[PDB]
């Protein structure tokens, strides 16, 4: 996973012209940064997320920044159906003639105690949003990304979905059936899509507050430091690599 | 010689309490005979009172003494029906020594494109919520035990995901992570494991390996060492693990 280390990308500024790429949960965070930095080099982005007034925003400041405004839809993951995520992946069929990528970013930390303490219906939730509707919104997308040329789908994993501790409760069973579902979509798609996680490492966000509240955000990167890998992803340079699961930060050390 | 080469003492379980998920049926239905032949005083779960009886009565014919079901549906079980029954049995026992989960659902073995979304949410909800939950609401019997012992079922594709096994897979990724969280919790207090019982002949396997001849698989009962290794005293300084039953078997199909 520390694959990335040294790597000190900086690719072409027009690394992503004329792909088309799906940013979940783009309201803020680390959501909006990618929709942000995927227009910057040259991408159609199109934004998902469920905060329309946050959403209007970031395509503005997109198009303050690059001269075209990117479209926004609404989908709200923890209680859309699947009938909603192809009702969703129409729209997307009338107004784009493929998908080059989609970034699964959207996701809930839930609660953050000891099992004996992890609410159920809080459990439900992060399990809805972060695996299920992650899953229905992917199914609904395929037949769009496989008329890529190349098409890169990615999810977005955590440390606690390689190896869970203490108190990381349905948040941390969550992001191991993701880099679970990741593997089987790898395989089911060799040499058809590329398919992997994104471990973001600890930054500066308002979920990383929440399960570190003594932690000082000023010495975490922020969103647009961590970019790097997001970019790799995207762009041709990681053209043959599947089924695995990279840390953004693959310096740092997991915790505070 | 450990793990699946276990070679146990006949009355290994002695005086265990031992409660065990899905127990109607195949490997479930197994591990409660198994760990009854051995000495330990078993529990059965499962949604089907019949069938539930049925594995009473032989375990009754067998060692003459009649262990309890108790009736839960892992599909639709809420919160409160686990608290329910951990009610139940703290009326009547003092303690869990173990806690097997052997409940799950397969679901659709079919590609990514395919998979049914409410398949996929039925096969979550069993295997990784109200498993979740079930466990939450025993802790505190197993946690009255000398050093209790709690065991999820894994699979091969809990660990390395493969085309076609969507949801199971997914939720078997969950269950080693829960699994670890869990472990990481109750260091020094219990042990928390999974095990991986590989292909076995039954019902299950037959319906996602309709070619395969099953008599080329091992039977639940030829896969028992290591179940019998996990709540036995001789693992007692394991946790936060997953074993395999049967190591030398390529994961899939039968050649
Ligand atoms: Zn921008």
């Amino acid at each position: 996973n520390l694959y990335f280390q040294g790597m000190h990308y900086q690719p072409k500024q027009d690394l992503l012209n004329d792909r088309i790429i799906l940013v979940t949960g783009a309201s803020d965070g680390i959501g909006r940064e990618a929709a942000m930095t995927y227009a910057r080099y040259g991408a159609t982005v199109i934004l998902l997320g469920r905060n329309e007034e946050k959403l209007r925003q970031v395509a503005s400041h997109i198009n303050e920044e690059t001269g075209r405004q990117p479209q926004w839809f609404i989908l709200d993951l923890l209680t859309c159906t699947s009938e909603n995520c192809q009702q969703l992946a129409q729209r997307i069929v009338v107004n784009y003639p493929r998908l080059d990528g989609v970034l699964h970013n959207a996701g809930l930390l839930g609660d953050v105690c000891p099992m004996s303490e992890q609410n159920p219906q809080v459990w439900q939730d992060v399990m809805q949003i972060n695996v299920n509707a992650t899953f229905m919104l992917t199914q609904a997308l395929l037949p769009l990304l496989l008329k890529s040329d190349a098409g890169s789908l990615v999810f977005t994993s955590s440390s606690v979905g390689r190896q869970g501790r203490a108190n990381w409760g349905a948040y941390a069973a969550s992001k191991f059936a993701t880099e679970g579902m990741m593997q089987v979509l790898a395989d089911e798609y060799q040499q058809r899509l590329r398919v992997n996680c994104i471990n973001p490492g600890g930054t500066r966000t308002a979920m990383r507050a929440s399960a570190f509240p003594t932690e000082d955000p000023q010495k975490l990167k922020t969103p647009a430091d961590i970019m790097p890998l997001y970019l790799w992803l995207m762009g041709d340079d990681s053209r043959r690599k599947t089924g695995m699961t990279f840390d953004a930060q693959p310096g740092r050390k997991p915790g505070i």
